[PDB]
């Protein structure tokens, strides 16, 4: 029921570059039309100026995919019910492209719902949160450098309870997880490559992508947490026709989580290389991390 506007469509995160120089080439001109569509005058002054920059700068983006991929012989039927549970579909195209597109369809998913019916989402957590695509996009228009943050317009209160509002936050909450878990991994990957070249400033540069990243995945969690909570007083309700639970993520078959995990299990020395150069990411990195890990409680069902 309008829950989310599906398909949802996402590359392969196996396909993912895996160094700056190729990211760059692959992704830094889209990148950089979009975080100049979500900057243009205006759109910073309230959610809906954004919101609307966000559907303009969309628009006017020239379109990349190539349809669904279809058949996959490195996906497996798991992976296929992971996707399908929330309506995405991978699509074939230059995959960091189809992440730019994807993280501004995501964003607008999440500012249609707060424009019309306002968060509950405590203001640092909104400022992360929405902060995770100004993040992503910024990194992925220049990832040889930092990603300096923007200034991100409130939502105003929660309005009136609408039927089933938090399966539409949980539903499009899902699907920012799977831009920042595919934008994490890039910037991990990133990271693990840099430092194995011995590039120090590119190994910073992905460090605080990843870092930036890695607190917009806390925001997203304490959004998703907020529209679970509200979905289970929802559940109370006995109904005599066969309950309908909401869909659910499964961690092992959830394909873009896989790869960011395998990415940052095997960046741990780049990590410590990174702070004995003097580098001051690591540690808060280290902080972002444990925080996202805390936050998987009461949201994912492996948890809790
Ligand atoms: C339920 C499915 C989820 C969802 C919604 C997310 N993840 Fe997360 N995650 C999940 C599991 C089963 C685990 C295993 C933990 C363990 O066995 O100890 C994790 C763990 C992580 C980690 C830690 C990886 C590591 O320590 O090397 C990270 C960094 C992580 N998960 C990230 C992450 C992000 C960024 C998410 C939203 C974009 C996210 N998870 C959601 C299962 C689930």
């Amino acid at each position: 029921a309008q829950v989310a506007t599906v398909p949802f469509r996402l590359g392969r995160p196996e396909e993912l570059p895996g160094t700056l120089d190729e990211l760059r080439a692959a992704v830094s001109a889209r990148a950089g039309e979009a975080v100049r569509g979500l900057n243009r005058p205006g759109a910073r002054t309230d959610l809906a100026a954004l919101l609307a920059a966000t559907e303009r700068t969309r628009a006017a983006l020239a379109p990349v995919g190539a349809g669904p991929v279809g058949d996959d012989p490195s996906e497996s039927e798991a992976n296929r019910d992971n996707d399908l549970a929330f309506g995405i579909v991978r699509t074939r195209g230059p995959v960091a492209e189809l992440l730019v597109d994807a993280a501004l369809a995501a964003l607008a998913g999440i500012l249609e719902v707060a424009v019309d019916r306002g968060s509950d989402l405590e203001d640092a957590a909104w400022q992360r949160f929405i902060g995770g695509f100004d993040a992503l996009l910024g990194w992925l228009a220049d990832p040889h450098s930092a990603p300096r943050p923007a200034t991100v317009p409130g939502a105003g209160p929660a309005g009136p309870p609408v039927h089933q509002d938090a399966l539409r936050r949980w539903v499009r909450g899902h699907h920012v997880f799977m831009v920042l878990a595919q934008g994490c991994a890039l910037a991990t990957a990133c990271l693990r490559d840099s430092a194995a070249r011995g590039d120090l400033p590119g190994a910073e540069a992905s460090a605080a992508a990843a870092e930036a990243l890695m607190r917009g995945c806390q925001g997203a969690l304490l959004y998703a947490g907020d529209a679970n909570r509200e979905q289970y007083n929802e559940q109370i309700r006995p109904t005599l026709m066969p309950p309908v639970a909401p869909p659910k993520m499964s961690g092992l078959h959830w394909r873009d989580h896989e790869v960011l995990i395998k990415e940052l299990a095997g960046s741990r020395d780049a990590w410590e290389w990174l702070s004995a150069q003097g580098s001051e990411r690591p540690a808060t990195f280290r902080a972002a991390l444990a925080e996202t890990y805390d936050s998987h409680i009461g949201v994912c069902g492996h948890f809790v």
